[PDB]
């Protein structure tokens, strides 16, 4: 826990033991992140929002996949705990806890880290090199918000040697709850530790082919588990009726233009939609237009390459819900797509298990890739949001889970 001495020698030990395991291509890999670690780690965190041919290009690409591939095969036996330094705007805390001068940290403000963190799940990813030891009087602590992680069974870690120190990798792919936070002292100084513990949901991210073998599996018999009425319906709006259901509900036409056919459809897509829930959490992404967030393709607000406009944006938005009177259309695959090519707001969602939904990419000829349609009259907590530059075009990625 605090035990440097132990820890260092055993990762140290456990560095020159894996090191005879890695692959040439791998260590080439190592080799690489040992002397560009901030840029590899940063591009592992967005790789997967950009078009296909972008992904295959990219500099960083093998690399990363390489990576990828070497942390996977050191899977721990045990569940394991791990330190790492956190900014406090990671949890949607966009304010210092203490100054880096400061050696105390109020009990107002310890409070109200507290409530921002609670009852929300967070997405962690990309590369992270860790400690297995709590960092004392004589490590870097760049902040005074220190994560005490217990990793699951089965996680991969990758311990290496850089020069002549010792560090371990790990991929993030996770969600994290915080379960608990403290003060603690460390050389004199407050700092918060927070006592978190992973959540694990499917997220195929870009890989679209894996994501539409599991849509298939699960959703291949649904369309035979609807009624006749109830497949009709859903066959009608897939085939372009959901247009006039969905401007009739976003318009709220059921109080104030009401259409009792249209609102027979509703209820019975609903229905299918609750016909076979989905069976695991479950990461799906879509690709918002400026009006889902009450903007428009003009509104000087929409222009996120202004930084005041991204903390305007966060201001209104991060750690509040947001709900769709329509049914919402996402994707299992979270690439850029030439439709939505400039939709600057990427809204990901966590689905949990037994919600309303189905993968109608698994009906059979059905024009339309990697869907998972959601019920109308969904609500979704956003946790946190992020930016990321597309070229030239900032793009927020938004952390949400669909709720009751
Ligand atoms: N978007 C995605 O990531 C995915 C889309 N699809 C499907 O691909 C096709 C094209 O996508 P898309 O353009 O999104 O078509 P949609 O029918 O999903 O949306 C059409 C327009 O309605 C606006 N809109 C949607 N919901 C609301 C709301 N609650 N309040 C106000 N405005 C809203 C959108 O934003 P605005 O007017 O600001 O641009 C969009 O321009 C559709 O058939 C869709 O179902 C499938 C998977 C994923």
């Amino acid at each position: 826990l605090k035990d440097k001495e132990k820890a260092k020698e055993w990762e140290r030990k456990e560095a020159e033991r894996i090191e005879q395991k890695l692959e040439r291509s791998e260590k080439e890999a190592l080799e690489s992140y040992k002397k560009d670690s901030v840029e590899i780690s940063k591009y592992s965190q967005t790789r997967n929002y950009f078009y296909d041919y972008q992904i295959e290009a990219n500099s960083r690409e093998k690399e990363y996949k390489e990576l990828r591939n070497a942390i996977s095969k050191n899977k721990i036996d045990k569940p394991m705990y791990v330190y790492y330094f956190e900014s406090p705007e990671k949890f949607a805390f966009n304010k210092v806890i203490r100054t880096e001068n400061q050696n105390e940290i109020s009990l107002e403000k310890f409070n109200e880290f507290k409530e921002t963190i609670q009852n929300k799940l967070f997405k962690q990813d990309g590369f992270k090199d860790i400690s297995l030891w709590e960092p004392g009087k004589g490590d870097e602590k760049p902040t005074p918000l220190l994560m005490h992680l217990k990793l699951p069974r089965n996680t991969g870690m990758l311990p290496y040697t850089n020069t002549n120190n010792v560090s371990t990798l790990i991929e993030q792919g996770y969600s994290i709850k915080i379960d608990k936070i403290v003060r603690i002292v460390i050389d004199g100084k407050h700092y918060i530790k927070a006592e978190a513990s992973v959540v694990s949901s499917l997220d195929f991210k870009d890989d679209v082919s894996k994501g539409d073998s599991w849509g298939k599996a699960n959703y291949n018999d649904w369309s035979n588990k609807l009624t006749p009425n109830e497949l009709a319906d859903v066959n009608d709006y897939m085939r372009g009726g959901y247009t006039a259901i969905n401007n009739y509900l976003i318009s709220n036409g059921p109080v104030n233009n009401p259409n009792p056919e249209l609102d027979s459809k509703i209820t019975n897509i609903e229905n299918a939609l609750k016909r076979e829930p989905i069976p695991t959490n479950l990461t799906v992404y879509r690709r918002s237009g400026p009006q889902e967030f009450g903007l428009t393709l003009t509104s000087p607000e929409y222009d996120f390459n202004k930084l005041e406009n991204i903390d305007a944006f966060k201001s209104k938005w991060e750690g509040q819900a947001l709900s769709y009177p329509n049914f919402i259309s996402t994707s299992i695959g979270s690439v850029n797509m030439s439709a939505f090519a400039k939709r600057k707001i990427v809204l990901r969602i966590t689905i949990p298990k037994g919600s309303p939904g189905a993968y109608l990419s698994a009906i059979p000829g059905y024009a339309g890739e990697y869907e998972v349609l959601l019920n109308h009259g969904s609500k979704f907590k956003i946790n946190k949001i992020d930016s990321y530059k597309d070229g030239t075009i900032t793009k927020l990625i938004v952390d949400a889970t669909l709720i009751p």
